[PDB]
């Protein structure tokens, strides 16, 4: 895929980066396979919880709590607000949780992390600031997380703006997984972000 030939094909514009939450030049990301770290519970924003970093793709992170099963992992940009090296939730005053489905707890803890690697306080990058105003036009491309399938990052387009929310369109579906968001949202990307990181966009739908 390469987005020059593409919005030519399209006759299309691609959303300025100035558009996006995200940084002009990505961030690094320098995460290892099995690295500890805390993450927020994607089911309860509340609870900070022991994680494990189980893949790495572009600027983001697979992960999975200790103590769950292998079937909940989410993914996370090395920016994300929503990660935090070992220690951070302690240094704020709060307790770690266990994750959903967890089978001492201050044991586990212990033994969890014992001869682990921790990943390093300065892996975890800048939360990029929420663009002053949504600029985002209708008929502008991006790239866009499909939710269902997080894993994979696909063309879009903006196809209807409301208020601070954008609703993206999957090019080449018949809108099956497309999504509303807010402007804001740490899941859409400019055009070039999977270039730049390392990360493969997906090939647009067939219809």
């Amino acid at each position: 895929f390469h987005w020059e030939e593409y919005l030519k094909e399209t006759g299309s514009i691609s959303a300025p980066s100035e558009c996006f939450r995200q940084s002009q030049i990505p961030p690094v990301n320098d995460f290892k396979v099995g690295m500890k770290l805390e993450a927020r519970d994607p089911r309860n924003a509340t609870s900070v919880c022991i994680a494990t970093v189980i893949g790495i793709t572009g600027a983001r992170l697979r992960l999975r709590l200790d103590g769950s099963d292998n079937r909940n992992d989410f993914w996370r940009l090395v920016d994300s607000p929503d990660i935090q090296p070992v220690g951070t939730c302690e240094k704020e005053g709060d307790l770690l949780q266990p994750p959903l489905g967890y089978q001492s707890w201050p044991m586990f803890l212990l033994e969890t992390l014992n001869g682990s690697e921790m990943a390093s306080a300065t892996l975890f990058k800048k939360e990029p600031p929420k663009p002053p105003l949504n600029n985002f036009k209708v008929g502008m491309k991006l790239e866009a997380i499909d939710k269902k399938n997080p894993y994979l990052i696909c063309p879009a387009t903006i196809g209807d703006v409301k208020g601070d929310e954008v609703h993206i369109t999957f090019d080449g579906w018949s809108g099956a997984f497309d999504y509303w968001c807010k402007y804001d949202s740490r899941d859409i990307f400019p055009a070039g972000w999977c270039r730049l990181t390392g990360d493969v966009l997906q090939p647009p739908g067939t219809s």
